[PDB]
C-alpha cells in the first residue's frame, strides 16, 4: 500500500562508447574484395602524356563516402584490370605500373616505365579475358592485362584519410607520407586524334579502423 | 619499458559564455617524471595511454566533461555533442562523476564502474617507433607533417556554457610506454 | 555502455570498536604464569629495617608497559622466590610474608613477623632448590623457600590501574583501595656492613581488561 | 519537467503550451530530474522500463 | 669467513662504593688476533658474538654478574638489576661461577650446563654490512649516527656495591665473523 | 633496471702535487643520461658500476695510472703505489694503453686484453637500497653518515708526478642500477 522514496541530491550517468562499435558504426571494416571503374584509357598528342592516378579510398566512389566516417586505412589489394574495347586494327599498346615514392618522377617512355612496380603492357586490343575477373575473387588468367600492387609493404602501417589534394607547394617528401603509392598508365602510340581504346578497372580491398566525425574528417 | 605511471594531466577547466575545448597532444614531454624520464631517450611507444577523470566539485553543479581522441592530426576539433560523440574512446558524465576511479590510479585494472575514463587504442602503434619532441608545433606546420610524431590528440569538452568560469575536476593520466635510443637529454629536442 | 548515477545529500559512517579488540590491541589480557625479578635481599644495620614491594604490575618491567594499555586488572598469582647467592659461612636468615591491610604496620621482630600472610623464613643461604622453579609452572618442592600471595581473595575484585606511587598524606584506607597488598622482606640478623646474600625472584600472572589510551591511564 | 512528442503533418503547427503538447504523437512527459533509468536502454534492444522517460515514432506508418 | 676465534675481551672490574657497568661496543677493533685480521678489510658481519665468563675468585666472594646486549645505541645503560633484567640474552651468576664454560673456548659447541654465557642474536644481521671503524664515537656523536656502524653494545654489571676493589673473573669472546672488500690497513679508520 | 649504459665520468687529470688523486662519489647524480632517469625514481641500487680507462696520448707518454675503489666514507684516501694497490677492485697500467677496453663500451663482454678496468663488486649491495642524493655532502658532514648514502668511492691517482699537467686519456664509466619508488624530480633532493 505504501513504497518508501529516497531521491538522490542529484541524477546522471556516465557514457563509454566503444563496444566495437560508435555512434551506430562500427569502429573496423573491411570491404573485401571489391570492383569498381578507375577511368579510362585515355590518348593523346603528347608523347609525354600519360594519366596518373593516386592510390586512395577517394577513388572509391560508393566506399569513398563510407570511408569518411574512419580515420585510418590500409590497402589490402589495389590491382587494376584493363578491358579492351576497340577494333583489332587499332594500332599501339597500354604500359602500367605503379611508383612507390612520391618523389619519383613519372616515366616518360618505354624503356623507363618498363622498370615501374608491377609494370604491364600488351597491345590496346589485348587483354580480353581479363573481363571475367570482374566482380569475381578469381586470379589472373589468360590474355588478361593486369598490375597489382604489392600491398605486403603496408602490413604495418596505418595511414590516415586525407580527403583533400595534394598541392603544388607541397614537398614531394610530405606527400609521400599520406599517400601509398601512384598508378601510371602510359601510351607508347601518339595519336592524330585522341580517344580512348580501353578502360580500366580496380580490384581492390581496403581495411578502415578508427571511429570519427565525417564532417570532422580531413 | 616505464610500466604504468600516473600524471597529472592538468585541471577541467570551464570559461564563461563559451564550451570549454581543451587538447592535449599525446606525448610524455610534459609529464612530471615520465617527461623527465623520457628526455634521455630518443624513441617512444605508447602502450597504454589513458585518461580518467576525478571530479572535484559539488553534486549541485551542472553540465557534463566529454572526452575523445582524434587519430589523424588534419581532423578539425569537434565543435559540438554530436560531433564529439563519434570520435574515438568518447565518454561523457556528469561534472560531478567519476569518483570509483580514484583507484585506477594505483592500479592497472580496466576501467569499470562507474569510472569516467578514455584509452586510447594502442594497438595501432605496436609497430611504430615514435621520435621524442619537446617542441610546440608551429602555426605554420602542415597538419600532415605533425601527424607524423603526434600518435594522437586528446580532446576534452563542455557539453554547454557556464556563467562562471570553474574547475570541476582533475585530468589523470595512466600510462606505459616503451623508450628507446639513447641521446643526450640536453640535445633531446 | 551507460552506468546510472544516484550521489547521496551526503556521505559517511558508523563506527564502533569492540570485536575484542580496539584500536588493534586486545580488550582482555592474561599473561599466563610468568618469570620476572623483583629485587636484591639487602641487609643493613638497623634491626627496624625491611623492604616492601607493592603489588602491582608496575613491578613488572616489561609487562608494565603492556598494561599500561588496559584500565583494570586482577592478580592471579603472585608469588615470590627466594635464591640464595652466598658462602655457606653467612650467618643470619631471611623472613617473608604479606600485608593485606595497608593500614596494618610493618614488622619489627620475629615474632611479629611470623604472623604475616604466607609468611616463611630460611637461614640465608638455604633455598638452593628454587632455582629449578623459575621459568617453569612447577610447584614448590625441595628446600624451596617462596611465599605466595592467597590470590583467592581478588577473585572478584578488578582494581585500576594506577601507574603513580601513593602519597605520604594519603589516608592508608583510601591507599587500601587499590593496592592488592604488600610483600615484606627482612632480616633477623643487623650486619656491620650492608651486603646482598640472595635475589627475590617473582613467579606471578595477571589478568587486564578494559581499553585505555596509555597516556591518559594514570 | 519536459515534454516531448511526434508531429505527423508537416503543415501541423508546433505546440506552444503544455495542453496542446500533451496532443502530439506518442507523446510524454517528465521531471527534468526523473527518467534515469533510461541509461541502460542505450546501446541495447532491451524495451522502455523503469521511469525510462521515452517517445517513439509508430514507425508503422511507413511500412 | 674468520670461523671461531676466541678473543680476551677485559677482566671484570669492580670498584668499590659503585655498582660497575662495563660497555663494550661490538667490533674486532679492539681484539688481539681478530682486529688485526679485520684491519686488512672493509666491511664485516657478526655470525657469532658470545661473551663467556670465567671466575678466578674464591667461592667465598659475594655478589654476581651480569651480562646483557643492547641493540639501539640510543638506549641507556641499566643502572640496576632488574632493568638489566630485560635486556636482550641476560645471564646472571655468582661472581664465582662458570668455571664449566673453560671448554667453550676452543671448541663450537652451544653454551651449556653451568656455564655463564651470553649471545648476540645474529641473525639481525644476516644482510647487512658493517664498515670496520678503528676510532672511538665522539661525546658530541648523535646516538643515531653511531647505531648506524655498531651492532650492539655489551654490558656488564655487578650487583652490589663492593667494599674492595677487586678483578672477580675474566670476559672471554668467541666470535666468527665475514670481513669483504680490500683495504689497506694504514687507511682502513 | 636502466640495463647498461655509458657515462662520462670526466678526464684523468695529472698534475704536480703527489698526493694529487680524482675521487668520485657512486652516484647517477651527476651523469648525463642515468643521472636524469633517475631524477624521477625515490631509491637505487647499483647492480654494476665499472670504470673503464681509455688512452688519448703518445706512445711516448711515460707514468701509469691506478683505480679502485674505498667501500667506507671514513677510510683516508691512498696517497702512494704501495697502499693504493690494497683498495679494492684495484687495476694500474701504463698511460697510453688499454685500447682492447673501447669495444666495452657499447657491449657488455668482460674486461679481456689490455683492458684498463675497475668494477665495484656489486653483490655488497644487493639486499638494500639507497635513497637518491642530488646535494653535495657538507664539508662539515660527519664521514659516518655520509658513509649512509654514499655506495662507495671511486679514486684515480698517478704514480709520475708531472712537470706540466695534462690528461692522457679519459675515464668511462659502464653501469646498470635499479630505481625505485615514484617521487618528483623537483621534489627529489
Ligand atoms: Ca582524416
Ligand atoms: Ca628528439
Ligand atoms: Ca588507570
Ligand atoms: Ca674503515
Ligand atoms: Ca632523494
Amino acid at each position: 500500500v505504501s513504497r518508501p522514496l529516497n531521491p538522490p541530491a542529484a541524477v546522471g550517468s556516465t557514457l563509454k562508447a566503444g563496444r566495437g562499435r560508435t555512434a551506430g558504426v562500427s569502429d573496423w571494416f573491411d570491404t573485401g574484395m571489391i570492383t569498381s571503374y578507375l577511368g579510362g584509357f585515355q590518348r593523346t598528342a603528347g608523347t609525354t602524356d600519360s594519366q596518373v592516378f593516386i592510390v586512395s579510398p577517394a577513388a572509391l566512389d560508393r566506399v569513398g563516402t563510407i570511408a569518411k566516417a574512419y580515420a585510418l586505412w590500409r590497402p589490402k589489394h589495389w590491382e587494376i584490370v584493363y578491358l579492351p574495347r576497340c577494333s583489332t586494327q587499332t594500332d599501339g599498346s597500354i604500359e602500367m605500373g605503379f611508383l612507390l615514392d612520391y618523389a619519383d618522377s613519372v616515366p616518360t617512355n618505354t624503356r623507363t616505365m618498363a622498370s615501374s612496380t608491377s609494370f604491364t603492357t600488351s597491345n590496346v586490343w589485348g587483354g580480353g579475358d581479363g573481363s571475367s575477373l570482374l566482380h569475381t575473387s578469381m586470379k589472373s588468367m589468360g590474355n588478361a592485362v593486369t598490375s597489382a600492387l604489392p600491398c605486403d609493404e603496408f602490413s604495418n602501417k596505418w595511414f590516415k584519410l586525407s580527403w583533400s589534394t595534394p598541392e603544388e607547394s607541397e614537398n614531394a617528401h610530405l606527400t609521400d607520407t599520406y599517400v601509398p603509392a601512384r598508378f601510371v598508365v602510359r601510351s607508347d602510340f601518339p595519336v592524330v586524334t585522341a580517344d580512348q581504346p580501353g578502360h580500366l578497372w580496380l580490384r581492390s580491398r581496403i581495411l578502415l579502423k578508427g571511429s570519427v566525425s565525417p564532417s570532422t574528417n580531413l
